[PDB]
């Protein structure tokens, strides 16, 4: 019944935009090296067509301040029509929502304390990206880390943009991703000295724009911040 199903999303969507919360809630967000801070998440998706949109999904906990792999569980499967633009994450993020669960479940010592996602936070067509969908139905803190500028409130990959991205010079720079509104939406941040292609930052859930770039750039041994990276690796492995 998808037009049932589509107004139901609808709803959903208002609903838990609601309850995103920016600022942090735990107390190793609050020290300024991150302690108490011993696990670190990360979450990545890749689709593929068919006669059912398939999803392939990581999801990987990672130790902090070493930066490795501790916990580790990657699938492939269906998601079930309806596929309405804008609306994808409602059939993508329960399936998210099952992996955190069955890591609760099966290894509940090894729950993250906060989800690096590969996609949007509050930077987004409807400021709920994909990350902030997460962390509202996991109530766990989450980051939504960008590869791209994403086209909102005015935010352009114009000249100033780019000259922007020139003068971030060293890892661990930044710039403000401000909105027509004035809206601080983000930031543009230099991950790596290797790199120039800056990542973009915005909150997911629970956690405040400041902290989640320094924990985006403390988690970056090479440009990718390390858990999306492997997260990464192994939802292409499915693709």
């Amino acid at each position: 019944p998808p037009e049932e199903t589509l107004s139901l999303w609808k709803g959903e969507q208002a609903r838990l935009k609601a309850r995103v919360v920016d600022r942090d809630t735990e107390a190793w967000q609050r020290d300024p090296s991150f302690s108490g801070l011993q696990k670190v998440g990360g979450v990545a998706v890749s689709f593929v067509k068919g006669d059912s949109v398939r999803a392939c999904a990581s999801l990987v906990v990672l130790s902090y301040p070493e930066l490795k792999v501790v916990y580790e569980d990657s699938r492939m499967v269906g998601l079930k029509a309806p596929y309405v633009s804008g609306f994808l994450a409602f059939r993508e993020v329960p399936f998210l929502v099952e992996l955190v669960q069955r890591l609760q479940e099966k290894e509940p010592d090894l729950m993250p304390q906060v989800v690096l996602v590969d996609g949007n936070g509050v930077l987004h067509q409807r400021g709920f990206g994909v990350a902030c969908h997460l962390g509202v139905l996991t109530e766990l803190p989450c980051i939504g880390v960008a590869k791209k500028l994403l086209q909102v409130d005015g935010l352009e990959n114009n000249a100033l943009h780019k000259e922007k991205i020139v003068l971030l010079q060293a890892g661990g720079d930044t710039f403000p991703l401000i909105g027509s509104s004035g809206t601080v939406l983000g930031m543009a941040l230099r991950s790596h000295d290797h790199s120039t292609k800056p990542l973009y930052v915005s909150v997911g859930h629970r956690i405040s724009l400041e902290v989640a770039v320094r924990l985006t750039h403390h988690c970056c041994r090479f440009r990718i911040p390390e858990p999306i990276r492997q997260a990464d690796i192994r939802s292409r492995e499915y693709i």
